[PDB]
């Protein structure tokens, strides 16, 4: 562990426990000694080859003022480590889905989480970055009376800038090694092609099928190449058997997209809103994990 328990950062953030494992950094839960609340503290050693914290902070600062994003508290650098302090969130969508009796969410919960995730995806792309690791464990529900019904986008570690200073689209590399989670990865990412905005939309599509149907055909299969081969040949139309009919629009729209084309986020959002109108789902409705109703 980069920081032991009870260690104090910049004489303000006292380490309570480690909450996220090792890779290219560590996530800790800490106490803010000034404001008295608990915070998320992400740390990377200063003696590290691939240093991503700087990029994560750049993305988090650019996103301040948007919904579905943690509040930026602080950051710093020293001879031992680099750190970022941010607003702490609650239960992640992967643990919430697993806790469900049949491992499925109702369509009401699925469609509304869908709207919130799409808004956070549109928000990250409007600032010129691709998330590239859209998955349920990267989304968490709030932990406050003002936020318990709000879904937050987490972890900008695999993000990449796709639009330069002037808003021009950066050239794609001929080969771009894909390093995210296999399960929700698009066919383009499996092909090691440069990922675009549509690839974050493909992950949201596979997350929503998994949420409503409880499984994806390629679940439990661990070999990256094999999953990519199963996806390429799988009749995605057959993924929609039990999904609302408008998802064929979502699917036809994302299938047509390339690296350069801006997606039609409104058509995708319309697919969820009309799906909800057609079946009387309301915004005030309780989420599946909430009891007493």
């Amino acid at each position: 562990d980069i920081l032991p328990a009870n260690y104090v950062v910049k004489d303000r953030w006292k380490v309570l426990k480690k909450i996220g494992g090792g890779g290219f950094g560590e996530i800790y839960e800490a106490m803010d000694l000034l404001t008295r609340e608990n915070v998320a503290l992400k740390v990377e050693s200063a003696q590290q080859p691939k240093q991503v914290l700087k990029m994560e902070v750049a993305v988090l600062k650019k996103l301040q003022g948007k919904d579905h994003v943690c509040r930026f508290i602080g950051c710093g650098r020293n001879e031992k480590f680099n750190y970022v302090v941010m607003q702490l969130q609650g239960r992640n969508l992967a643990d919430l889905r697993r806790s469900q009796p049949r491992g499925t969410f109702t369509l009401s919960t699925t469609l509304r989480l869908g709207k919130q995730i799409l808004e956070s995806i549109e928000a990250i792309h409007s600032v010129g970055f691709l998330h590239r690791d859209i998955k349920p464990s990267n989304f968490a529900m709030g932990r406050l009376p003002s936020t318990y019904r709000k879904c937050y986008m987490l972890d900008f570690g695999l993000a990449r800038q796709y639009t330069n200073t002037t808003g021009d689209v950066r050239p794609p590399r001929n080969v771009a090694g894909f390093r995210g989670t296999v399960r929700y990865a698009s066919v383009n990412a499996h092909k090691n092609r440069e990922m675009g905005r549509h690839d974050d939309l493909w992950s949201l599509f596979y997350m929503l099928v998994e949420f409503a149907v409880g499984q994806l055909p390629w679940r439990k299969i661990k070999d990256k190449e094999q999953v990519g081969m199963i996806k390429e040949k799988y009749e995605h139309r057959m993924l929609l058997k039990h999904m609302p009919s408008e998802f064929h629009l979502f699917l036809d729209h994302i299938a047509s997209l390339d690296y350069f084309t801006k997606p039609d986020y409104q058509l995708i959002m319309s697919v969820f809103e009309n799906s909800m109108k057609e079946r009387g789902i309301a915004e005030n409705e309780a989420f599946d994990w909430e009891k007493a109703g």
